[PDB]
């Protein structure tokens, strides 16, 4: 027993960094297969980023120019295009290490595990949610734009998310693999509005089901409600409407510790009216929205 | 900029976990140059749990009772001896992924990451602190014995701990690489008091630094205190003393962002007395001790 805040283990994506370097500007690529995939703003200098035109930049840029090492290696560029946000530097050399994988793009809500990388050199590992408002709330300083989210299978990795961009605000925004932008962010020096966000109802409820599971239970009451009660309290609260499908998606944790959807609803309805009066749940003073059920069912039956 | 649970990337540990089965217990192992460490309940049976006669238990055993598995590879033991609670299985290979190690022991308070294993298979990574009892708050399901805690320090693995068990009051015990239990645990199926905890003062000024460094300042006043003053808090809230020695391994802090560490103090003596007032600092409503002032650094400086 006992629940924490796990990323994924990180190695299969280790082995597919590499730090491209064009210019004064240096960041990281994931290199799969024989292609380097990185930021377009890897091309970009200081009085660039105002307003730059990537596609007149990218012109004066040849292959030979974006410098490309996978440690003490150094990778030989044969092509280079863009595809929206991201540069697809072709590489005579397929990555060895290249594990099995697909570009994902995924929902608000979900979570992903984050190496985040500076110089093409991994620093450090956490998770993480994409916001309801499609920002991400990491850790990254200068540098590590090109660090990459992603999910794991088996032996597969699903790559969601590649870093671009802190805001003024101090979150962060990036791209799918595909280089499009998850929110209304464009990659531009610029003061941009993240739209309103919201707490993960169906992520919070599954955390209370962890807590339940793994020994604290004193939020558990007496009562239940109804969707349209429960919506009403989650509207004054911030937090996304429930629907039937996160029911549904909480019907595993629901059998496991036999508490009934709307009666765990009931449960955080008293937590968001009265708070949690000085106590924790699970080593945390307040709601918890970054474990999905499938992170947390995951979690409590150890899958490897 | 930001601030998160940062674990280190957990790849050079991945490429060392093996599976070591004993009769009917299976569990993880830990293979570096010719040796697989493991913990010695691997070779006991569930009767055998309440009080084991290790010594007696490891006599009926031979090297070909110990199977350990690379994955899809069978590795041939080639000896065995118990050092401790730990087995040192002797295989006539030396693993090819070993990346340069060091075992150490670690001082309570200080951090590490763990890679939850379950049969040689890595789960997830996570960060966490070794409580000043010596109890850790990890996340462990049964089979995630031989799962280790490790730091890294440029390419130099320091293996600091293995897990062996779980408390009946579900917080985690086990022992360094030489088997020596940290705290006054044993490997048997009884209720262990551990000591009275308390919250790592150091740690929790290097995290209000971090929340300084990243943007967090409204717990910020125009107080000052004592290191006598402080202790009196302290001692009432039950927090470490603060000493000389933390204050000058916070001098980094102090000297990056300018405020002194004795005024720092008086910020966290005033929220010790007054609590959050339902604010969170860095995203958290308690006051977090699992970064210590060196992951202040690191995390705050990009160290790969
Ligand atoms: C400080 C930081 N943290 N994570 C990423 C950065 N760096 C940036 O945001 C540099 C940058 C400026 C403007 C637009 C874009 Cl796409 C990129
Ligand atoms: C449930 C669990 N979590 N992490 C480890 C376990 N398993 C155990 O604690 C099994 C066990 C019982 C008694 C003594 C010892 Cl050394 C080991």
């Amino acid at each position: 027993s006992g629940f924490r805040k796990m990323a994924f283990p990180s190695g299969k994506v280790e082995g597919c960094m590499v730090q491209v370097t064009c210019g004064t500007t240096t960041l990281n690529g994931l290199w799969l297969d024989d292609v380097v995939y990185c930021p377009r703003h890897v091309i970009c200098t200081s009085e660039d980023m105002l307003n730059p035109n990537y596609e007149d930049l990218l012109i004066r840029k040849s292959n030979h120019n974006f410098l490309v090492q996978a440690g003490n290696v150094q990778l030989r560029v044969i092509g280079h295009s863009m595809q929206n946000c991201v540069l697809k530097l072709k590489v005579d050399t397929a990555n060895p290490k290249t594990p099995k994988y697909k570009f994902v793009r995924i929902q608000p809500g979900q979570t992903f595990s984050v190496l985040a990388c500076y110089n093409g050199s991994p620093s450090g590992v956490y998770q993480c949610a994409m916001r309801p408002n499609f920002t991400i709330k990491g850790s990254f300083l200068n540098g590590s734009c090109g660090s990459v989210g992603f999910n794991i299978d088996y032996d597969c990795v699903s790559f969601c998310y590649m870093h671009h961009m802190e805001l003024p605000t101090g979150v962060h925004a990036g791209t799918d693999l595909e280089g499009n932008f998850y929110g209304p962010f464009v990659d531009r020096q610029t003061a941009q509005a993240a739209g309103t966000d919201t707490t993960i109802t169906v992520n919070v409820l599954a955390w209370l089901y962890a807590a339940v599971i793994n020994g604290d239970r004193w939020f558990l009451n007496r009562f239940t409600t109804t969707l349209n009660d429960f919506n009403l309290v989650a509207m004054k609260y911030n937090y996304e409407p429930l629907t039937q499908d996160h029911v549904d998606i909480l019907g595993p944790l629901s059998a496991q510790t036999g508490i009934a959807v709307l009666d765990m609803c009931a449960s955080l309805k008293e937590l968001l009216q009265n708070g949690m009066n000085g106590r924790t749940i699970l080593g945390s003073a307040l709601l918890e929205d970054e474990f999905t059920p499938f992170d947390v069912v995951r979690q409590c039956s150890g899958v490897t």
